[PDB]
């Protein structure tokens, strides 16, 4: 019956706060100070009772219902005993609110806001108000054993929540006891031992009061032994164990507060016997850990050099493998100042500096990760820099200048560059295999982060690389051969894009640093190297008019233009594919229309000008083969093209019937008498630009307008004549390489001509009974009889090649050529399914606006179980 009726109290009790609890957990504006005089005050009058409240209210922070009794802890032997009994009664409670938590990470959806402040501001002042009433020292004081006798067991419980209040509790006791044994020292020994030592003489010392100093030296003395007691016994009963307890917030308290116990009081903590708890947890499971051991370290930063040489290899390990990004990123920040300190080996340091290196886009303007990751990185990059510029001119004095800059310019440069190549040269072995092409993208991004580190070194970057000496003196990577200069461009337009594309930065800086020297680096790098080209017109198209004016260089644009335009003059340009200087040109050409001056503009405009009329020589003196479609493309046709994309290209009657009666209609005649290589490079992609123009002027209207519509017109007939000629069986070429190159390079533009119109005809109104009316005047039918021929024809070469690279049997048509049984093709960029795919595609977007023979194309079906998955999917 008895034991019925506790067991029935148990069960029907529900959670009471009690009088300490309430005020901590309420109270907004506390005086801490005053609530320890008045709790520390009844400990010397009432102890059972002290203690009751004590525990109490740790139970009321974790949201426990249970609660001791006065009697319950009367005996100390009793601890264990009654921490296992309220285990019993925590465990069974289904339900709890761990308020001192809530507290802490919720303040405001909590039910005690202010109880997490308040409750570490007294337990961290409770053992300094327990000194100020001689209940520490008085042999330690029984308040403390008496503390120390209900927390120890209550902090190796089952319960996760009383173990961390009992810990904490624990550890903000050594918060301060810590820093009070130094105070002890330093403040009041120190200051009594001088004055032991300064009243001896002369021959008059004092006696009665030499022996009031040893006798307060000696109070104070014992009391700092009772002190450091108390240190001693919380690190063997709680952080031995706690460090390492199973809830991974227990152990980062456990490193929050050893780290604290360390600033406090490194004559007994800066010792590696505490320092491997670091190293140990850096191997934690937890990212949680890690990244808590990965801020503490710098702050840390001989005991520290034994920890480092024992650790160092972990934290590499982590910035290299860890599962954490942003473990790793701490990591790096870590290793800035190991290196720093000089206890990094050399394949240490590259092994981190080539992580500036990766294949990812990663951008330079995100607060993503990766982007802070790639941050700290160029951070740790920096500082090796600066390490190695120290040790390089450690003996060293340099003249006032070398190659055009101070001379500590030059080597910090020539270093810096070094690294970059060394750092490099790792990234590249730890990988697959890549091509210049993507070496130079990701260099180029490397030194986008650098930016925030050599960003001052960009005015010295351009005039080293103008300067026409010899790379040499009495004593480093400089732009002494063609892949250094390569290097330094790329490293220039990397760290000048970085440079304004920095968030947070003022406007202009970049610009500052580069436009005084643009003019001289596009009059001397070897800009036929299409690399360097890229680099610095890469570098041109970085800033906007408000840059030029602000620096005071807007003057400076045409003659660099100017320049720009003699080098689009010097180049021969092939058709687009893959030409590193066509992209560069045509992004050049596109920048300056968008900086809209008038004055550019006329510049390029010209250009267009004097190459239409050299054009039109050429064409009336010259073909009244292979030496003339060379000349005729890269000279002339391709950069027109280019031109043509970014302003108006229009040929005028009288050169417009010169290229479409000399060249364009006759291209079966002359293509059968040139090379393979040079049929490649033949293409009516210019055509299909003069239309668009056109088109442009009709669409910028809608009162027809002739000459434009005869231009095109008459461009389509062209189509028509050629495809005649093709398809006609009088055409001795057919079947060949050259003729399918032929058909098929003339269908795709044709294909975009006739789209393209199309389109245009059915988005004019029947409002428009003039336009429409025009429209299939002179292009209805679309497609003629040898222009589905031709098209077919073209599929067809297109089917077999990609068919016969498995040996695929097709079926055909009665009268289709078997010979395409044979036909074999290495020449197409990026295979021969590819070309398939885009053909059919070009097939059926004709074909969606009907424009096809129908009948003729169900032929491409044939096959579709028999050309894989994909050209499967585009018949669908």
């Amino acid at each position: 019956s008895k034991q019925d009726q506790e067991t029935y109290l148990e069960t029907i009790k529900d959670f009471q706060p009690t009088e300490l609890f309430q005020v901590l957990a309420t109270s907004e504006d506390l005086s801490i100070d005053e609530l320890l005089r008045d709790s520390l005050e009844s400990y010397s009058q009432d102890r059972d009772r002290f203690l009751q409240e004590f525990i109490n209210l740790l139970l009321c922070c974790c949201g426990a219902i249970a609660r001791l009794e006065v009697h319950d802890v009367h005996s100390n032997e009793s601890s264990n005993e009654t921490v296992g009994e309220l285990q019993l009664l925590f465990q069974r409670q289904k339900v709890h609110e761990f308020h001192l938590l809530i507290s802490k990470d919720s303040k405001k959806k909590s039910k005690y806001p202010p109880l997490y402040a308040n409750f570490v501001e007294f337990m961290f002042r409770l053992m300094d108000v327990a000194n100020d009433l001689q209940l520490l020292y008085v042999g330690t004081g029984p308040l403390i054993i008496d503390l120390l006798t209900w927390l120890s067991p209550l902090s190796v419980c089952k319960i996760r929540s009383l173990r961390y209040i009992a810990t904490l509790t624990l550890y903000l006791f050594q918060d301060f006891l810590t820093d009070h044994v130094v105070d002890l020292d330093k403040n009041y020994l120190s200051k009594l031992s001088k004055q032991l030592s300064v009243e001896n003489k002369k021959k008059r010392p004092n006696g009665k009061t030499v022996e009031k100093l040893e006798s307060t030296i000696a109070e104070i003395q014992s009391s700092k032994m009772v002190t450091q007691g108390i240190i001693d016994n919380i690190i063997k009963l709680c952080f031995v164990h706690r460090f390492k307890d199973v809830d991974e917030t227990i152990r980062c308290e456990s490193m929050v507060h050893l780290a604290s116990w360390t600033k406090s009081f490194p004559e007994y903590f800066l010792k590696v016997t505490f320092l491997k708890y670091f190293g140990w947890l850096l191997s934690d499971s937890s990212v949680t850990v890690r990244l808590q051991v990965l801020k503490i370290l710098p702050q840390l930063i001989s005991a520290v050099r034994q920890f480092f040489e024992r650790f160092k290899e972990r934290i590499l390990e982590i910035a290299l493998k860890d599962s954490n990004l942003e473990v790793r990123l701490s990591a790096v920040q870590v290793l800035v100042e190991v290196a720093s300190l000089g206890y990094l080996e050399d394949t240490e340091i590259l092994s981190i500096s080539s992580l500036i290196f990766e294949d990812n886009e990663i951008k330079v303007s995100s607060l993503g990760k990766n982007s802070r990751y790639l941050a700290s990185v160029a951070k740790f990059f920096a500082c090796i820099t600066e390490e190695k510029f120290q040790e390089f001119t450690n003996n060293r004095v340099l003249p006032k200048e070398l190659f055009d800059v101070k001379g500590s310019s030059a080597v910090r440069i020539g270093i810096f560059m070094n690294l970059l190549n060394e750092s490099l040269t790792e990234y590249l072995q730890k990988v697959p295999q890549i091509g210049s092409e993507k070496r130079i993208h990701i260099l180029f991004q490397a030194a986008e982060f650098l930016y925030p580190y050599f960003g001052s070194l960009i005015k010295d970057i351009c005039k080293v690389l103008t300067f026409e000496g010899e790379f040499t003196h009495e004593s480093l990577l400089l732009p002494t051969d063609s892949n250094n200069i390569i290097l330094y461009v790329t490293t220039l337009h990397g760290l000048a894009y970085g440079g304004t594309h920095m968030r947070g930065q003022p406007k202009f800086k970049v610009a500052e640093a580069v436009l005084p020297h643009l003019d001289q680096l596009i009059k001397r790098l070897p800009i036929e190297s299409s690399n360097v080209l890229a680099s610095i017109l890469g570098v041109f198209n970085l800033f906007a008019f408000e840059d030029w004016i602000h620096t005071g260089y807007e003057k400076d644009i045409r003659k660099i233009l100017e320049k720009i335009i003699k080098a689009f003059n010097e180049s021969t340009l092939t058709s687009g594919a893959q030409d590193l200087k066509y992209k560069s040109f045509s992004e050049t050409v596109s920048q300056v229309r968008k900086l809209g001056f008038n004055e550019l503009d006329e510049l390029w405009l010209n250009h267009i000008s004097q190459l239409k009329i050299h054009l039109g020589k050429f064409l009336e003196e010259k073909l009244h083969n292979d030496e003339n479609m060379n000349t005729l493309y890269g000279v002339f046709l391709n950069k027109l093209a280019l031109l043509g994309k970014v302003y108006p290209i229009e040929f005028q009657e009288n050169l417009l019937s010169l290229f479409l009666n000399r060249f364009v209609q006759r291209l079966p005649q002359i293509g059968v008498h040139c090379q393979l290589e040079t049929i490649q490079e033949i293409h009516l992609k210019l055509l299909a630009l003069l239309t668009t123009w056109q088109l442009q002027k009709w669409v910028d209207i809608l009162p027809v307008s002739e000459f434009s519509l005869r231009t095109v017109s008459s461009i389509v007939k062209s189509f028509k004549v050629i495809f005649d000629a093709l398809s006609s069986d009088t055409n001795d070429n057919d079947g060949t390489l050259g003729d399918f190159l032929l058909k098929w390079s003339t269908s795709n533009s044709f294909i975009d001509i006739i789209i393209s119109l199309k389109v245009f005809e059915l988005g004019v109104a029947e409002s428009e009974k003039s336009w429409r009316h025009a429209l299939r005047e002179n292009f209805v039918p679309y497609v003629t009889d040898s222009a589905n021929q031709v098209l077919l024809k073209v599929f067809l070469y297109l089917e077999s090649l990609f068919a016969n690279e498995s040996s695929e049997h097709l079926d055909r048509n009665p009268q289709e050529d078997v010979n395409l049984n044979d036909i074999k093709y290495d020449g197409f960029g990026d295979g021969c399914e590819k070309e398939l795919l885009l053909f059919t595609i070009k097939l059926k977007g004709l074909m969606k606006l009907g424009l096809l023979d129908e009948a003729l194309f169900s032929r491409i079906a044939l096959n579709k179980e028999k050309l894989g998955p994909l050209y499967a999917k585009v018949i669908e």
